[PDB]
């Protein structure tokens, strides 16, 4: 169907959960609910050099906006495109001749926007940008002051012949950035580069166990315009079967955290008390602390065991901080070795080591050891995540990497299968993530086959040396 169009969806009352999402038909995992393109989106202050601000990729050769030395482009096409938006604070930075804060940048786009189409209402939109849920009222005072400071900023950066808006709708679109902007990401969906503002996935309520998923997609323009699939948005979908009138939800935060430890995370960045199954249940928690059971360690090896993991970390932290690696992959295994006999593989303390052992060994391209606490990982993760989730998608995808680069191809092209699978309803077949791991897939095919045929041959030669 079109991007902007919300028939699949329809908002409705929660109980204390407020606004929320329910869905007008059935559906399937893989399904596209509705995509929706950003309403307004800026490049991190970090990265205004380094990635494009119309499209968001990383890459090695970006052309600078002449006229104001900040907006970098891939092309003099991602560069047109960016026009409409770019005017303004073009000629906008000229004149304050500094560049403000990301959120600054954001907050005066949004506004341009309520300009420029006089409302904040968009056509396809449930909301407009103005009416989004904003939590100002309960900002501490460090974010309040936070926030009286990017006013007076914004004031000085925006021009004098643009609607003036008012210090209370100013000091609310800045309120509403802080509690609804959705992190960009590169193509490779490596590092986060920027925030946009998507009002229809701002109805959407939070569940540590959702049903949906979200994804963005950079877009690309290669011949052949206007096409759904190769256009910039954010796409939310099914992660399995969804019923007709069942209310939709996305996780806010990551699944690998006790519920205790979520809840505190939702309160302080949602201001809210998550009430899920997951959370009022606790389920999984045994999973997360799980100790051994063949000579089951005492309560007391077990707290210990903690205090030490949670030592190691922050210690491996401020290493890895520095760039000593071998130190980190040093403080990784010992911990590793005195975690087996009380741990077992789902507890997070194991789990967080092995990603980070795993991690920094590709890096030092020591794959065969990689390898080994990857697949672990990889089979930790499995008893923890939801199936079609795209953390353990990302993950697997990884592992089956640092597996394939030590030659381990069968092990490789496996994991490199189920991530392939997984990323096929969390990213879909369109997505440059995906792309890149069917590109990967089929050369781990390929390799996979000449590894069998080598096989057999080997067979034929001991069959002909028999005569059967
Ligand atoms: N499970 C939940 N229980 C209670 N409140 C929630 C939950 N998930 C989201 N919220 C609230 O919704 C806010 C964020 C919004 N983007 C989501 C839709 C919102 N309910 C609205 O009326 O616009 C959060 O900051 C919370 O205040
Ligand atoms: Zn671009
Ligand atoms: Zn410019
Ligand atoms: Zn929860």
């Amino acid at each position: 169907m079109t991007i902007g169009s919300m028939e699949n969806v329809e908002v409705f009352t929660s109980e204390g959960k407020g606004r929320g999402l329910k869905a007008t038909k059935e559906f399937w995992a893989a399904d596209v609910i509705f995509a929706e393109r950003a309403y307004s989106a800026v490049v991190f202050d970090s990265l205004i050099n380094f990635v494009c601000h119309t499209c968001f990729k990383r890459q090695e050769k970006l052309h600078r906006c002449g006229q104001c030395k900040f907006a970098h482009y891939c092309d003099r096409t991602c560069q047109k495109d960016a026009w409409l938006n770019h005017k303004n604070e073009c000629a906008a930075i000229k004149k304050y001749g500094k560049v403000p804060n990301e959120n600054i940048r954001l907050a005066a786009r949004i506004m341009w926007r309520v300009e420029r189409e006089g409302t904040g209402l968009t056509e396809g939109c449930l909301v407009s940008v103005d009416d989004l849920q904003n939590h100002v009222e309960h900002f501490g005072e460090e974010e309040q002051k936070e926030l009286r400071v990017d006013v007076d900023t914004f004031l000085q950066y925006w021009p004098p012949q643009s609607q003036q808006f008012s210090m209370q709708y100013i000091s609310h679109i800045f309120g509403v950035i802080n509690c609804n902007g959705f992190t960009l990401s590169d193509q490779r969906g490596l590092q986060a580069v920027g925030v946009g503002i998507f009002p229809n996935l701002g109805l959407v309520n939070h569940d540590c166990w959702p049903n949906c998923t979200v994804i963005f997609n950079n877009g690309n323009h290669e011949a052949v315009k206007s096409m759904f699939h190769t256009q910039m948005r954010i796409e939310l979908r099914a992660l399995g079967k969804i019923s007709e009138g069942e209310e939709l939800t996305v996780s806010y935060i990551d699944f690998l955290h006790l519920s205790e430890e979520r809840r505190r995370q939702l309160k302080k960045q949602y201001y809210f008390d998550c009430s899920c199954e997951h959370c009022q249940k606790g389920l999984k928690d045994d999973l997360f602390l799980a100790a051994k059971e063949d000579p089951k360690p005492s309560q007391e090896v077990v707290k210990e065991m903690i205090q030490f993991s949670k030592d190691t970390l922050e210690k491996i932290d401020k290493a890895r901080s520095e760039g000593l690696y071998h130190e980190v992959v040093k403080l990784c295994r010992e911990c590793l070795e005195k975690q087996e006999p009380v741990f077992a593989d789902t507890n997070l303390y194991v789990l967080r080591l092995l990603s980070i052992a795993s991690e920094v060994l590709s890096y030092l391209q020591a794959y065969e050891e990689a390898s080994h606490y990857a697949r672990r990982m990889v089979d930790g993760y499995m008893k923890l995540y939801h199936h079609n989730n795209a953390q353990l998608g990302m993950a697997v995808m990884r592992a089956g990497l640092t597996n394939w680069h030590a030659g381990h191809i069968e092990v490789g092209h496996g994991m490199i299968c189920k991530a392939y699978a997984i990323l096929l309803v969390t990213h879909g077949p369109s997505h440059p993530i995906t792309k890149d791991l069917e590109a990967m897939r089929m050369q781990t095919e390929m390799e996979l086959r000449m590894f069998r045929q080598n096989e057999f041959m080997y067979h034929k030669m001991r069959e002909a040396a028999l005569n059967n």
